[PDB]
């Protein structure tokens, strides 16, 4: 049948590209600098084969001159420029990107990496300007003026009233009556620092005597190998990408080659606030709101990532959904894990790294599952054998005897409450080391690990059993069977406050304590859960080697299982053991009342 | 001078709209259903003036008949259809939207609201298909076939081998090999539920026996009159917009007819979800990730918002930054405040609502400032006179005596620990009501309020002054200096644990108590801060009329300022006051050992 070619309504496509493509109206400056950088890259590539191309204009720069008295923001560069034909075919045709044609026409293997590849970015200037007066000048042509008012047609006339420029393009922007904000120095500097910070060419800005100030003093470091970059340059780079005042603690500069090519310079700060990783394609900032490239627990680091094969959208403000995001996320996680392992080789630097980002590492163990074993070796806690220095789990399993098959730890509110806990005497009598956990997020990660190099993590606050000789077990069972009336009477006294009352030999000096029941929340977990602003079973055991329990035993033998004088004593002892174990004290008024009664008894007053 | 018209490269403009824009590949179905809905709206408006237009096909529907045998996802509708000239200019031209041409040619007082306003949405089908065969049929022309290969030209041939449809368009989408996922019923139903759920015209889908199933069974309610909607319809609408299984508690259906006309049906769930509010433009879901649309503390509210004059971008997945979302946020906040006030008029309804979203309201008092006084009326807490039922702040200040100027409250870990706290007897003697704060987020709101109807919020756990008579102030000053040597000796024993020790008359039944101070954190605030997963000063007081303090007074009169038996009592009583006030002990081992010493002394243990 009949065949027709596709057409495009210019009077509607122009408004479609200008108004309904870009969300913000400040990226017009970023696109103009990107076009100027592409022109300078073209004239530089032409200068490598012919040095006479820079005789007219030797300096390569981009000059921006705001004029509030004339309502014009001029954009002047010293690039290759546009001839009479380029002002019609390249600049006058929508979706025509001559920068793409220049990139595909050069010989394979060039070092240049230009930015423009769509062909409609130049029309973004009309979002803040009504009429434009772009002036071009090429070495192989005269000086012309490209005038437009975002209408249906454009006018190109020979320049005979303006100054004779050497080489480059002068983009005269007549701003609208409601877009005068872009004539201020602070607004221009903010747009540059946000979108046009790491351009390879100097961005000169005319500020008020008139002077020129460069807005891109900091050069990108991802274009150089990590072998010839000093630490001060890394500190300046970190202070430039972020508003932080302190130098980065550690820098990780890697480069992945092969099917995916991308470079990233990830920095580790010196403090924690309790996204951050910027994305750069063709030396231009695209977006920083992609949460899928970096995990939430790992979002404490700062830095930028440079790439060239990312499928950028038309607006150049973000990227499409692709499978490369998972690849770059895995690479960043692996490189940061390697960086953490390198920091672990040092003692002074890793101390600051752990004291500043312990929560992030412990979160990495809690949520993440693939790198859980790698992050478990970075945990540092105190123990009975290490009171001052922090000891890892790798050094913990080395000091474990041949008969110990489990890793013992303990949680609590503070370090002073767990260092003198009544659950440590039994483990120290057997020369068993017990770790110390003082942060509320420690148990959230220890409940996910449940194993380290084959050693099961056992919490001493919960119920647990220890191996012993058959003779000791036979003697302990014959002692437990005779304390049975005491535990039975004490259970009836406590009522439903505890699950059961059994004799425990894991207490030497403490008279009694309350443990957990191997399941549910522990003594510290329920305290953390009942204290969150945005958001189990207990067992009472006594020690048969304490004089207090020995005196309580002879009370039920004479018929004192239901006396009124003993009830006050056993209830107060239960609430005291409840406090020393880490549980929540319900109704402290009766506790204080009984305490005051003993005070009166000790002060000889009734 | 030389004037030239703007041009557009077809081979590049097409590629611009095939990879850059429409970052998601599943929205091709949404756009095609929107085009079918526009065609049906056209034929429905044409039927209002000529009923004979629907004689060829009376039914109005969109049929989705997948065919995995030949890898085609054909979409058939019964809209107005396109003629021979419409398949060239309306469909074959980029950025040409005949739907906009039909909208601008509408009569005065039209009611139809069509979706098509750009003209590039039809070309989104090439994201998953390599070639299309659009079969159109209009009442004023013959049945033609519009074929394309996503290249630079298209072919239009007269239909001779396909079905002789009555009226509408048939779009044969030959899906690519890597995009065969859209041939299953699950993917089609998910895309329809995500974007094309609330289309006014029925969407038919062939599920393979060949049977048809309507996907858009839930009709929208924002177009109908809110006063005519029943509760079951609101429940069914809530079950469709959200995956929740519980019925909505309260529904707020309002419509603002100001400078920006928009409809919104906000629902109140029954459980806290710890975005949620979806945005619709002309019965089309665009996005649900709007930040400025709803505050953070208000994210628990579910519902949808329908607007018409919104700056839709090219991809129709976000709004442009035109500073128009602030008025929508303000209207939503105001309407939900009115909704909460209406819920407060009912007893059982507000009891069910406050029991599920108390933290959300308290967080709203914490961060929000413009509606802080409005949200303060919804705060419900217990008190000494309201131990059973909840009481607001208005009912609290109405029962305040004429000589009370401050609102007294108390915070603690639980309600049983604050109902008998020794800080209540001082206010109970003056017949002053004291609120009970049992949640960790209550102080974060009470610190931001600081006042309610001129009454200053004063925490009784902190240092505060009570009004007294000169006859009582005289005897208080006479007895304060009498106890001064006891306080000096007690401070010398306590050391740096407390700042100062003052004889406070705000204690009647307790021998002593400890407070934080006048400024800074409270007793429970520092405990919550030290118990958070992502994350002081003390003033000691005594009661001069207690037998314990009266006996301790005579101890220092005989030279007992530095005895060995008084320091044990001093430390023990200090930790007891530290317990009853809501703090945490420095070490429970020392407290447990001291209590065990009392037990040995009481049990005559030598
Ligand atoms: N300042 C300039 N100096 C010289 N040539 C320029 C300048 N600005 C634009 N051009 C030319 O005009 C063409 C049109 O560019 P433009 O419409 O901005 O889109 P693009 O830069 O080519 N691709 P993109 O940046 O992704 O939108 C460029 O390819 C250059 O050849
Ligand atoms: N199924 C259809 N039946 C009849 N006419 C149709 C159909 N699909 C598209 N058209 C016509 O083709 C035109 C092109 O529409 P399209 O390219 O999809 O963008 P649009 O819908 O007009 N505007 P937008 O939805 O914002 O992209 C429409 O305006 C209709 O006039
Ligand atoms: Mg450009
Ligand atoms: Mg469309």
């Amino acid at each position: 049948g009949e065949t027709f070619e596709f057409q495009a309504e210019i009077t509607q496509l122009m408004s479609l590209i200008i108004n309904t493509v870009y969300s913000n109206k400040e990226i017009f400056l970023r696109e103009l600098i990107s076009n100027a950088s592409d022109a300078l890259d073209k004239i530089r590539y032409q200068a490598l084969s012919d040095p006479k191309q820079l005789e007219t204009e030797p300096d390569l720069f981009i000059r921006i001159t705001p004029k509030p008295e004339e309502k014009v923001l001029e954009i002047r560069d010293s690039g290759i420029g546009m001839t009479k034909a380029e002002l019609i075919n390249n600049l006058g045709t929508i979706a025509k990107s001559g920068t793409k044609a220049f990139m595909e026409a050069l010989s394979a293997g060039a070092d240049v990496s230009m930015i423009g590849q769509f062909g409609v970015g130049f029309y973004s200037l009309f979002l803040v300007a009504d009429r434009v007066q772009v002036i071009s000048k090429n070495n192989e042509d005269e000086q012309y003026i490209w005038e437009s008012n975002a209408g249906g047609s454009f006018t190109v006339t020979l320049d005979e009233v303006n100054e004779r420029i050497g080489r480059g393009t002068v983009l005269r922007l007549f701003l609208k009556d409601d877009q005068l904000e872009y004539l201020e120095e602070k607004r221009i500097k903010e747009v540059i620092k946000r979108h046009s910070e790491f351009v390879a060419y100097p961005i000169q800005l005319l500020v008020t005597v008139q002077e020129l100030e460069e807005l891109n003093k900091t050069k990108p470091l991802w274009t150089r190998n990590p072998s010839d970059i000093t630490q001060e340059e890394y500190n300046a780079f970190y202070k430039s990408i972020s508003n932080d005042w302190e130098d980065p603690l550690y820098v990780k500069h890697f480069s992945v080659e092969g099917q995916l090519e991308f470079r990233a310079i990830l920095f580790i700060p010196k403090r924690a606030p309790f996204n951050n990783i910027k994305l750069y394609v063709r030396r231009v900032f695209i977006t920083d709101e992609a949460e899928d490239l970096i995990p939430e627990w790992l979002s404490f680091v700062k830095g930028v990532v440079d790439s060239e094969d990312l499928p950028l959208n038309l607006s150049r403000e973000m990227l499409q959904q692709n499978k490369i995001m998972k690849v770059i996320r895995k690479n960043i996680v692996k490189k940061l894990i390697e960086a953490f392992n390198e920091i672990a080789e040092d003692s002074e630097q890793f101390d600051k790294f752990y004291s500043a980002f312990a929560k992030n590492i412990k979160l990495g163990v809690h949520e993440d599952t693939q790198n859980r074993a790698a992050l478990a070796k970075l945990l540092r806690y105190n123990s009975t054998k290490s009171v001052d220095e922090l000891t890892s789990l790798t050094d913990y399993v080395t000091r474990m005897p041949e008969h110990q098959k489990n890793i013992y730890y303990i949680t609590g509110e503070s370090l002073k409450a767990v260092e003198k806990s009544p659950f440590l005497d039994a483990l120290k009598a057997k020369n068993f080391e017990v770790l110390f956990l003082t942060d509320p997020i420690d148990e959230y990660a220890f409940t996910q690990l449940k194993e380290f190099e084959g050693k099961t993590l056992v919490d001493i606050t919960k119920d647990f059993e220890l191996e012993e000789t058959d003779e000791e077990k036979a003697e302990r069972e014959k002692e437990i069977k005779e304390y049975e009336p005491l535990t039975k009477a004490l259970k009836d006294i406590l009522g439903d406050q505890v699950e059961k009352v059994v004799v425990s030999y894991k207490l030497l000096d403490a008279p009694a304590a309350i443990r957990t029941g191997q399941f549910g929340w522990s003594a510290n977990m329920e305290r953390i859960m009942k204290a969150q602003a945005l958001r189990s079973k207990k067992t009472f055991e006594i020690s048969p080697k304490s004089p207090i329990i020995k005196e309580l035993k002879k009370r039920v033998d004479e018929g004192g299982a239901q006396d009124k004088t003993v009830k006050d004593l056993t209830n107060l002892l239960f609430e005291t053991a409840l406090l020393t174990s880490g549980f929540s004290l319900e109704e402290p008024t009766s506790f204080a009342s009984r305490i005051n009664r003993l005070i009166s008894l000790g002060l000889n007053i009734d």
